[PDB]
């Protein structure tokens, strides 16, 4: 033989493969920006399962995730990353301001599914600094010209009820108190609260939090409610 | 001197003094699992702040990303993790078996805001495997029982209309292209892709993406659409 190992195949380079697998995508080959997102998530994807496969197939099984989060839409703010959690752990809903608004049926469809079916024991309503809703209500007077402003009605309602010498940090951290009594007064979570009084449910509680973009820290506004004082 | 270094003095340890940083919380005192998930993002930010401070700061400036993820809250799917991102590069709304309603006007000024004031360029509906909204609407007859079965109407109604022999998947896969249908068809959409083919506003893109559970994998529908065939 030709040396020790003369027939031996190497693999393709994973960027070789990674390229074939992504041929099946128009957009990948039409725009670098999503050719880009699409590697990193299998260059991800190689890793995990590779590394954790316990774990992804675990994951196909179901889920059983003990948290909601309700945040904000802000890039800036993915919970998972931010809480140094994995998939599996945190149900999710994400809108512009972290708003529950009770007569959003959406909205009240998924409080109502992560209590009864996913089986959710906390949700934690989360704002952040540098919140744009926020930031753009704090200086709008009381009513709607655009989608945003009258989407906004609320804060800005907010904003007006607030003292003299309030800061755009205070207004995002009532607004998160705002939404925490809407979700309180759902009928989900006064069903619930009921029913764990009667010993016939689990308590369910829920939170308020702050993330601090300027020093990556969640910080606890103390505002939660249980079935119980 | 007793020694080279006999009044040196050590930090305290880690553990420790995110302890006491976290007395604030009164829930973390209660819950070992809000204790743990406060914790988590601890660790977190002291290792993000002490290695990347840079990008902290550019962080506290604002946000430029230049996609919005249209998902499911399944806690299975965080979409930075999934496509391993960072803080800042994707918008994201998540609400149960990634639907975009017309009629709901929250998702309709989330959309207006991603594109008119976030910036946005490319909008990806994103659904999963193992869906349970999907897997709920599979067995239900046409319509309302539930917040959740009345939320899940449009996802049970396709599911009516789809050939014989259709799986979960095909309805997964089904339920992602009518909800880009849904976005493309919003007065956002239709009035940015007017703009640019008048040449005052950028070609925004909306598109058709299913995750895998089972591998890990991002793949495209290919429904993407745009200002231009
Ligand atoms: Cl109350
Ligand atoms: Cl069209
Ligand atoms: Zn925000
Ligand atoms: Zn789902």
């Amino acid at each position: 033989p030709l040396g020790s190992m003369p027939f031996h195949a190497e693999p393709l380079k994973p960027s070789d493969e990674i390229d074939m697998d992504l041929g099946h995508s128009v957009a990948a080959q039409k725009f670098k920006e999503i050719r880009e997102v699409l590697e990193g998530n299998r260059y991800w994807a190689r890793k995990v399962t590779s590394e954790e496969p316990e774990f992804m197939a675990e994951q196909v099984k179901g889920q059983a995730p003990n948290f909601l989060w309700i945040g904000c839409a802000d890039s800036r703010v993915p919970e998972v990353t931010i809480m140094a959690r994995k998939p599996g752990d945190v149900f999710v809903q994400r809108n512009v301001a972290n708003q529950f608004k009770p007569e959003d049926d959406s909205s009240q469809a998924l409080l109502n599914y992560a209590i009864m079916n996913v089986g959710v024991t906390h949700v934690m309503v989360v704002g952040h600094t540098g919140c744009g809703g926020c930031i753009a209500a704090f200086d709008q007077p009381l009513p709607g010209g655009t989608p945003l402003v009258r989407y906004l009605e609320p804060i800005i309602r907010l904003k007006h009820s607030l003292p003299e010498g309030s800061d755009v940090n205070d207004l995002i951290k009532e607004n998160v108190k705002m939404a925490v009594k809407n979700v309180v007064n759902s009928p989900t979570i006064q069903g619930a609260w009921e029913q764990a009084r009667k010993g016939e449910f689990r308590e369910v509680f829920v939170h308020g939090w702050l993330y601090d973009l300027s020093t990556g820290n969640i910080v606890d506004l103390n505002v939660t409610q249980g079935p119980h004082p």
